[PDB]
């Protein structure tokens, strides 16, 4: 067990389990490391032999690993005198999943991450094929090609009417004010894996048509992932990659509830592409305070929120 | 909520923000104490309930009973001073804290104590108190009356967490550890109390597709409805030694006993103790489909085995079981 001391203005000490937030920390405390870059390289040789253009990362740290290891891998690949050039790209927005998966055991090109292409489909990319051995993190090959995120990375906790589902890239908070409902969400990444129900709190009788964070977007199948007058934000501003969902009004905007408002569609931003600000918003059934997203390009509103009088075409949505 | 914690086994410590769950069970000091909001209102509720025709009430948890014992004379004092002739009497608690079919809402009176015929549990009040706020310091806690009736344990006392493939469901008298060795399963369970409420789903992990026949710790014993409450080859231990009240159950053999897996072994029945009423020690045990290390209960009178586990040779009627 983990024995120590923590302070909230109350002080408490003892033994138990401590769940940390590594998302909001400006410092990068964790890095990913391989146990056998040789085995990895061989698995990539096999993958290319098994017909694979490249691989797509599940998380940000995996991508950073692929980046920091690519030269050595290519070097190793050259050390084995096997003709292949490994190319690692960047991650942006939702990390799309790959249907292929690695198996443990002029020049060609192996495309790790990067943007989409016609030469290499997502179905030819490998994904979710690296798990954690132990803790800098000793990683390794997986059992099989499950569409779940790594269990050793997931975490969760609940006490004093505050529930948290946490990850190395996610930080999801719900609370009990009259009822249990989602409160906050923090994202460094957006991934296409599924949140394991082993590390999930309150998973019984969960309507997937109501869970805000999408299941196929590592959304916890939980009644904590619930918010009255909301549904799954399938078409939300997840194209940001890094964002902060909360339940308040965007700065300088006003949202009201009315039947006169339109139907739910792709999330929109307060700021026009031209820079024009809209202050008047509406929802047909949403529950004030409204679902908002804080990111790079500014604030966005939930799918349920549409502008009152302004035409939707004038705005920017999830493309 | 920021702080620093150190793991000896992991040989690693960490600082930062987040959420800390504390094992209130293996605390050397009884840090917590139950205290009401307005004892006068409690007394009022007692008078009203007695007038309704109630005979007594039953605590839900240990520290609740402690509060009752800590405020009874003051309560009985309030009664007389506020014009009424009711004698409130509180006995101790042993084993399972039987629920009461009735409840509180905002000739003598009996609280807890032994089971009696004058005041059956069907006419007892139970699960009528909830916490509003926490005191600080010893650490005390407020209590007020519930506006709703249920058999759920107070949500504000339960906790849960998962990290490093080790789940924990905690309480003030419960501490239930699960882990991932090969597969996910329950590893330990610590009790200072045995209650009959229900462990709510809001504070539960993996509550999907949970066979109550597979949940080791019974649902009606505040057992977490979870696949963290599972064990390969074991079922709901309804006839475990829950008469002990305080116990520490886990998975290892009893000291100087032998358990094996044999289809010839007897079927599952009441949990037996390794030692008989005379004092003999049953060294040979078995199970049909159970898995080793065996489900054992470390209590006061010694080590016990799971329901699936039977004495290999010795007639089970020569052994002591949960009556
Ligand atoms: C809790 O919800 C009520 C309405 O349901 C609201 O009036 C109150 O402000 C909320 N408490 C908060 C936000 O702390
Ligand atoms: C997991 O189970 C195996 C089965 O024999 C055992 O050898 C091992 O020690 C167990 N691991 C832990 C951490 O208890």
């Amino acid at each position: 067990a983990d024995s120590g001391c923590v302070v909230s203005k109350e002080l408490k000490c003892g033994s138990g389990i401590f769940i940390t937030d590594n998302v909001h920390t400006w410092t990068e405390q964790y890095k990913f490391q391989p146990e056998s870059p040789s085995k990895l390289a061989s698995a990539i040789q096999k993958a290319h032999e098994e017909g694979i253009c490249g691989i797509r990362s599940v998380t940000r740290l995996e991508n950073l690993m692929w980046k920091q290891i690519t030269p050595e891998l290519n070097h190793i690949l050259s050390e084995n005198e096997v003709k292949l050039t490994i190319m690692t790209g960047d991650i942006k927005g939702i990390m799309q999943a790959g249907k292929r998966s690695l198996r443990p055991q002029h020049n060609q090109t192996f495309l790790i991450d990067g943007p989409e292409t016609a030469e290499c489909p997502n179905t030819n990319r490998a994904w979710n094929s690296l798990e954690v051995e132990d803790y800098n993190i000793w990683l390794k090959l997986k059992e099989k090609q499950d569409v779940f995120c790594d269990s050793k990375l997931m975490s969760a906790a609940i006490k004093d009417n505050r529930a948290v589902h946490a990850d190395m890239g996610y930080w999801i908070e719900s609370a009990l004010n009259d009822t249990w409902k989602i409160e906050k969400a923090s994202f460094i990444e957006v991934k296409n894996c599924h949140w394991p129900k082993s590390h999930t709190l309150w998973s019984n009788g969960v309507l997937e048509s109501e869970m805000i964070i999408p299941k196929n977007l590592a959304g916890p199948v939980s009644q904590h992932n619930y918010r009255p007058g909301y549904h799954t934000q399938i078409t939300g501003p997840w194209h940001l990659g890094k964002l902060e969902m909360d339940f308040d009004f965007c700065d300088g905007t006003t949202v009201v509830v009315t039947e006169d408002c339109g139907n739910r569609g792709p999330s929109l931003r307060t700021t026009t592409a031209s820079g024009k600000l809209i202050t008047e918003w509406c929802c047909r059934s949403c529950t004030l305070p409204p679902l908002r997203y804080r990111g790079e390009d500014g604030c966005w509103y939930g799918m349920e929120i549409r502008p009152l009088k302004e035409k939707e075409e004038n705005l920017v949505n999830s493309l």
